[PDB]
DNA sequence: AACGAAAATATTTTCGT
DNA sequence: AACGAAAATATTTTCGT
């Protein structure tokens, strides 16, 4: 069809291309004629044909876990922006932590020739780290690891440990000592890593967390609902609680309220993520903020680099969580004593 | 590179293709040899080259508004599923209700030759309905209209009017008569249309809604926060409130609580959407449920049809909202009197 | 019976003059 | 000075025998 435009403008295709891409000088009239034909015929250059020759689709892929979760959704939407303001088109794929699903997507992606790969899989078993190496060619960056798990990728690091620690400290400094904790999957950095940062602070404070007080969650509100229930559904209960993620916390709040508890008069609760609608939780949620836009942009920007400037060496950039004081934490029994 | 595989297997490319696509019979050994070469070379067929010839990218596009909003996020994630379980790859693009942005995406999409187009733009000014016609060729379906706004598309209809009406009725039947309402943008079906369904029920009940009691929102929690504030920040206040969407409602709840109000002992609140985490709102949110998966799948399924079975005529399928009774609405002053 | 030669798909870019 | 001819990119598919 570039033919059809060309013969209607009475010029070569080679010319038609040139005016379209401003790849070289074309006479005014000539350039106008082409436009005219271009308009009449109603022409839309084939991006596929072109990519075939230029060798790049100007389109990147997202091998994600899930897209509904607040945490996720925000990151992605940020990524989309960056892609768009820089020409890239975005292919989104959710693996659901399912190997086959991830193997399939990884393939469709390579075949559809994505220019780069944005990886957010949550849990990375060896089998997965393997598949990834098989694609060490297509440039990529994992955005959800605690450290550099490999050498064939660029990685961005959230410092979820120094966050957990920050969370613990606050509680401590608020006068708390009987603290419980509902963490997210341990096979996750955002789970196991935040937890540990937490426990460190606990140890330096000589605080012990009774195991009847640590309840695993899956980051979904329902899980936090059941964890809170268990923690308070017992003889001795803590005076404060550290929740792995905001959306689980929102589920902790519910149960608390459902059992006549008052947060934070009865129980203080601190979460982690700082989701967009956190402030509108009842009460406004005190939590640890994860820079999600900066995560998105910073990842997209690493990929581009490697992409354009053909970099080959691994790169890892750190990002930092920070505390956000809202209205869900109350002073503790030992506050005055410090 | 299909060449490289072929000459290593000592067979034509034509053969290499055939075994790959099982497009025709190949001898066992021959088929195995090809596989072998295929494996050694580490070959990934070029989906672009192929699409060039077959004329279809086996990939559809989402011209969305935003992707973070709960309402949206859910629909999309549902769409992704359908795409994936049927071979399609998903290109997501958020227009942000920005014409240029929408014009740009619409183009990149046509150029990148999407096989079909899923449209969710929220507000459709004439200028936009126009651009859309310019692409009446590429098969598409709008999923967010109240009726069939045009003839060059398939449409799925939510019946947001019969929902608003349902919402009103409940309140009425609960013993309420002093009701306020924070609706979503009127330029939206989910805004203007739910509102009207509401007001109808109000009229048949001879209830008048004092204008100091109707406050527009933008579907974002913050807006609901300010609307509730205004409604209750006044002399005479209603005994119940109908909120256009759940996430705004969650913002209504906050303010209510912030002003010492008790939902629903003080104010009953009913929303619309039935988002995944609605039940974990404090209190568990009574709302009108919008079948979002069914929306996604049903749209994807219309598109496919038109796609494969080369249909040309418009099609419109209706979907139905339904009431979900939770714990945010209390009996009203006139309950006993009916 | 099982396979190949070559045309085709819609572009870009190299040398031309 | 301003433009074109033709090779190339990585596949599928038509007739062959
Ligand atoms: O895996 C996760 N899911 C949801 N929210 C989260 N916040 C941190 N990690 C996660
Ligand atoms: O446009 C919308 N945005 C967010 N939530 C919604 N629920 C219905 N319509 C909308």
């Amino acid at each position: 069809t570039i033919k059809d435009v060309a013969k209607r403008a009475n010029v070569s295709t080679t010319t038609v291309s040139h005016v379209i891409n401003k790849t070289r000088f074309v006479a005014e009239e000539t350039r106008n004629a082409v436009w005219a034909a271009i308009k009449e015929l109603h022409y839309s250059p084939s991006a596929v044909a072109r990519s075939l020759k230029v060798n790049h689709t100007k389109s990147i892929g997202l091998l994600a876990t899930s897209s509904e979760a607040a945490y996720f959704a925000e990151i992605i939407e940020a990524v989309e922006k960056n892609c768009f303001q820089k020409g890239y088109t975005l292919i989104l794929g959710n693996a659901w932590n399912n190997l086959e699903k991830q193997r399939a997507y990884l393939s469709m992606m390579a075949q559809k020739r994505v220019d780069g790969l944005l990886v957010m899989c949550s849990e990375y078993p060896e089998p997965l780290l393997a598949m990834l190496e098989e694609y060490r060619h297509i440039p990529m960056v994992v955005m959800d690891w605690g450290e550099a798990k490999a050498d064939f990728t660029d990685a961005v690091i959230d410092n979820a440990f120094e966050g957990g620690y920050m969370a613990g400290r606050y509680l401590i400094e608020r006068g708390h000592r009987e603290i419980g904790v509902i963490p997210g999957p341990l096979e996750r950095n955002t789970g196991a890593g935040r937890l540990a940062g937490f426990m460190k602070a606990m140890e330096e404070a000589m605080i012990k967390v009774p195991e009847s007080w640590i309840v695993q969650g899956d980051f979904e509100p329902e899980s936090g609902y059941r964890a809170m229930q268990q923690i308070l559904s017992q003889p001795h209960r803590p005076t404060a609680v550290f929740c792995g993620g905001d959306i689980m916390a929102m589920g902790a709040l519910c149960a608390a309220d459902e059992m006549g508890l008052r947060v934070p008069q009865d129980v203080s609760l601190i979460g982690y993520d700082n989701v967009r609608n956190a402030r509108y939780f009842t009460p406004a949620l005190t939590t640890i903020h994860q820079p999600k836009d900066s995560l998105g942009e910073t990842a997209f920007n690493m990929l581009l680099d490697r992409i354009v400037n053909k970099r080959e060496e691994p790169q890892s950039i750190e990002v930092h969580p920070r505390l956000i004081e809202r209205r869900s934490v109350a002073d503790g029994p030992f506050r005055d004593y410090r």
